[PDB]
């Protein structure tokens, strides 16, 4: 029954201000991704669901440097509307590796799109397949 | 089959010492809440389960200021007894936004009550819609 | 009929370099564990899945002290191969209580073994019941 996706970070570091259009993480390896339910659009990094349902959504992003903000943040967005937000305060002036995890449950319709959108700042991300990832579980049907 | 709830903050900044009673968070907005399985008590901030089951419980609290103690903390308590505990270090004297997430699975009986309880410290929290939340998934029936 | 396990930390403080073999946490307390899906090997600290299936795995580790290196990290490993990694950067000098949570979904074959592996460093962990725990949900069957 339950279909899943666990997207892993791939490629080198992402320097958010230069390397992301509007902050959407967009280099995802699709190891496990059940295609009956989940479609990754690689260019945009948007994770589309192909079926109505109850979905548990989760993400983790590893930040390793902040230039002059003391604040790394990202939103888990659904059709561009914020659903979850993760914030961490990290001192600048030194390498400070921190994984930033959030998660939660919602109802989705078919063709809705989830993304992990960084808040635009002078931030550096480590795109290691183990510290940065983005996943979901179709738990079952949505009520009605 | 699985039934779910996701409660979100709805108000401004809460000063844990002066704005809550015994640390319990209570201004929850029901975005989604299956009424056959979950009941919110808006006054006590308790989330009641109406049927036995295997429950995944999660919570995220955005702490943005601390004073006279460098240790922000909360417990996810079941019938006043701690189940999960989240702790984080944040610098005093300046506003540092930090979301503090935890989650875990347990078996519950009907009428048991879940709540998020801040540590008694001079803590300020941002009860924002996206950064402070409280939720639960009835995965299914509980063993025996 | 969902099968779950939630392991809790049992003893007092733990010094990583001195108290563990290759960083693996093994003082786990079994509360609710399905003894047809999960088997705890208390000695190695491995949680073995006895059946194929789709598993959501989670973990939380309370770090409080780090010496000489400013870096606390741990991996959730499957068959000694990394799956999830969780990092938090704290000041090397002093006490700083921090829960370090990560989680994600995967597909597992019967007899595969999960464990929490700390990085080899002078890290102090608080193995407290409510701040340090290790869990798994068999969501259902695996594809195939």
């Amino acid at each position: 029954q339950p279909a899943v996706v666990h997207l892993q970070g791939q490629g080198s570091a992402i320097q958010v201000k230069n390397d992301l259009s509007g902050g959407v993480l967009n280099d995802w390896s699709r190891i496990t991704m059940n295609p009956k339910v989940f479609k990754l659009h690689p260019r945009s990094g948007e994770l589309e669901v192909l079926v109505d349902g109850t979905y548990f959504i989760y993400s983790q992003v590893e930040v390793y440097y902040i230039n002059f903000t003391d604040f790394a943040s990202y939103e888990v967005v659904v059709d561009e509307k914020p659903f979850l937000q993760c914030t961490r305060s990290i001192e600048t002036g030194k390498t400070n590796y921190n994984t930033c995890y959030t998660a939660g449950v919602c109802l989705l319709k078919a063709r809705q799109k989830i993304a992990v959108k960084m808040v635009h700042a002078d931030i550096s991300i480590n795109m290691s397949k183990h510290t940065t990832f983005f996943g979901a579980i179709r738990l079952g049907e949505a009520p009605a």
